């Protein structure tokens, strides 16, 4: 059983932020268009009895503070003051991420669906659970990051590891370092945190490789000491370098921690396609990083949330997760899922042009060391635990 967050309010929510637009209703399209929504359980964005309610459920990682001055934020856009500017200023809501009319309903939404999806892993209704809408991995616990205002993943895994001794692994695949899940658990080794990314000078946001005798490599610290692990890539990696990079990374991992609950930051930023052209990782299926990944991932059998992420070229990133969706059917419920090359006709048919083709429109063309270093420093986080 596969279950997928989607409502018509998490529909517009979603859709409501100037940065991302209606990218949301082009994945959720894409995906029925492509007739996999008979596949899947729809998984309603979780709701709460009182204000109250909802405030002891985002206060639970972030502050009282940041989350009131998130919810002033809106209601200012709704229609600034000086001392109104020095307290956005105070917790970064400003610049690289302003707000609007539904700041704060369009990043509660993403909290919103991340914990359904939790909370439907946990009762065991769905092996596997979709949010297309989450993933959100810059948020802190008083300061938005990267266009990230609350943190969907850390309050999903907090669900996750604080059920019915409890370990997660958090996997995180976009372009970018997932810092704000990597911080929120360094103290904590329950939660085992990797994320593959980019890393260079002046790039966003600069956390995730060495630290400066020679380097060092933090890894968190107290009882969660060696229990964030980190791969910097350099830029122009292909699906197969990428692949054998996080592969060997990825199965010690599993068979280390033998994590409850694996959560997957499926961000992507790393399409050969995307505009910040770092990496060139494509969506293409027989091979992509991407689904090589999720494929390996399923294989353990444990139950596994898939988050959204990072992602501006749109109809390329619904290309991309309207096949992970397909690849977890299959998985997942034993039932193949043959897509059509030809992007189907539906409202959103236009942008996929020119070619109109479900492979993204690309023609393709150390990481030695690093393993050492993670795997001394798998082996310390097993001894330590
Ligand atoms: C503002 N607030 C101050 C406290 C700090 C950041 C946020 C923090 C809050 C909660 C948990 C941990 C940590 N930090 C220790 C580290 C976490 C990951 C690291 C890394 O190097 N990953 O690759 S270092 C601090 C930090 C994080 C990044 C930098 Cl650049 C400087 C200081
Ligand atoms: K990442
Ligand atoms: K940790
Ligand atoms: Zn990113």
């Amino acid at each position: 059983s596969v279950g997928i967050v989607y409502g018509d309010q998490y529909r517009q929510l979603c859709c409501s932020s100037p940065k991302f637009g209606d990218r949301y209703a082009l994945v959720m399209d894409l995906i029925n268009a492509y007739k996999l929504i008979p596949e899947l359980s729809r998984v309603p964005p979780l709701q709460w009895d009182s204000p109250s309610r909802m405030y002891e459920a985002v206060t639970a990682f972030h502050s009282t503070e940041y989350v009131d001055a998130l919810k002033k934020l809106q209601m200012l856009h709704c229609e600034l003051t000086a001392d109104d500017e020095l307290l956005m200023d105070s917790f970064s809501l400003n610049y690289d991420c302003p707000g609007f009319p539904s700041v704060f309903d369009y990043s509660l939404a993403a909290v919103q669906g991340s914990l359904a999806a939790a909370s439907a892993l946990i009762c065991r209704h769905c092996e596997v659970v979709i949010n297309w809408g989450g993933g959100w991995h810059h948020a802190k616990r008083s300061e938005a990051s990267g266009f990230c205002y609350l943190n969907d993943i850390v309050l999903a895994i907090h669900r996750l590891v604080s059920s019915t001794q409890t370990r997660v692994l958090y996997v995180d695949l976009d372009l970018h370092h997932g810092d704000g899940v990597e911080e929120a658990f360094w103290y904590s080794p329950r939660v085992v945190t990797f994320s593959v990314h980019h890393a260079s000078p002046g790039f966003f946001p600069g956390t995730g490789t060495w630290n400066m005798k020679l380097p060092i490599f933090l890894n968190g610290a107290g009882r969660g000491r060696f229990s964030a692990f980190n791969l910097p890539l350099e830029e122009g990696i292909n699906d197969l370098d990428w692949s054998n990079a996080i592969g060997p990374i990825l199965d010690s991992l599993n068979i280390v921690i033998q994590p409850s609950y694996v959560v997957v930051q499926c961000g992507a930023d790393c399409l050969a396609t995307d505009p910040h052209r770092i990496f060139r990782l494509t969506n293409f299926y027989p091979l992509s990083g991407y689904l090589y990944a999720i494929k390996k991932i399923l294989s353990w059998k444990v139950p596994t949330l898939i988050l959204g992420g990072g992602g501006y070229n749109f109809p390329d990133t619904a290309r991309l997760w309207t096949r992970v969706t397909a690849l977890t059917i299959e998985e997942v419920k034993g039932k193949k899922m043959t897509i059509s090359p030809e992007i189907p006709e539906h409202s959103y048919f236009s942008r996929y042009g020119p070619d109109f083709e479900l492979d993204i429109d690309y023609f393709p063309h150390s990481i030695q060391k690093h393993h050492r270093r993670i795997l001394e420093q798998l082996r310390n986080y097993a001894d330590l635990n």
